């Protein structure tokens, strides 16, 4: 029978970005970059063989994901409104969700492969993801009642690659958006700025 194995490899990079001194009318920006590194399985769904031994054909479909919040609360209890400034080539999907942005990039599909590989790594197992993807530039709208002073906002978010292995040519799968937005948010963008007022 036909089989499909899908595994989500989660990246866990911590980065920071300085917005500097801002007046309340500014939309200061921050850049999120994709850093190749070690990723951990945080989700899978498999019904096929556990691994390929280098002698038989299977098919690959890989899709990169970034799931980012639309609103973040400061530690003093105020909302910061996150807006997309420049998403590059990313596919911005499921735009009606009120809480999260979904950025996808399907970069490999229908690729026949033979070589040895674990086709269904379990949660907590790791691999090195060598892929590089485009930056995403966001901008922040501050509420007019934001208290004056220093802000250091930790924005947790999910980024990683969905790897789909199948027994046939033409195989397609996408992790449901509501599962993707409930995946561990292992990346962090620490946005630093100071509210000078208005
Ligand atoms: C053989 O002919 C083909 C015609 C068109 C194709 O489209 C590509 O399909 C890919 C399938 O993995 C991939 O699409 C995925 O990723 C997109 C975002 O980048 C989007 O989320 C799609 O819904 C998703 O399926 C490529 O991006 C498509 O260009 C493939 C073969």
């Amino acid at each position: 029978m036909a089989w499909n194995n899908i595994v989500f490899y989660s990246l866990g990079d911590v980065n920071s970005y300085q917005g500097g001194n801002v007046v309340i009318t500014q939309r200061p920006q921050f850049i999120t970059s994709w850093r190749p590194g070690i990723a951990t399985v945080t989700w899978n769904q498999c019904n096929g063989p556990e691994f390929a031994d280098g002698s038989w054909a299977y098919y690959r479909e890989y899709i990169a994901w970034v799931v980012f919040p639309k609103k973040v609360m400061t530690k003093n209890g105020y909302p910061l409104f996150i807006e997309v400034h420049n998403k590059g080539s990313w596919s911005e999907e499921n735009t009606g969700d009120n809480d999260s942005y979904f950025f996808l990039k399907g970069y490999k599909w229908d690729q026949r492969a033979f070589d040895t590989a674990n086709l269904c790594q379990k949660p907590g197992e790791t691999t090195r993801l060598t892929e590089k993807f485009d930056d995403i530039i966001f901008k922040v709208a501050l509420p007019a009642d934001l208290p004056l002073g220093d802000y250091s906002v930790t924005i947790p978010y999910t980024s990683g690659i969905q790897r789909h292995f199948a027994s046939y040519l033409g195989a397609r799968f996408k992790i449901p958006y509501n599962v993707a937005k409930t995946l561990p948010r292992e990346n962090e963008m620490l946005f630093l700025f100071k509210n000078i007022g208005g």
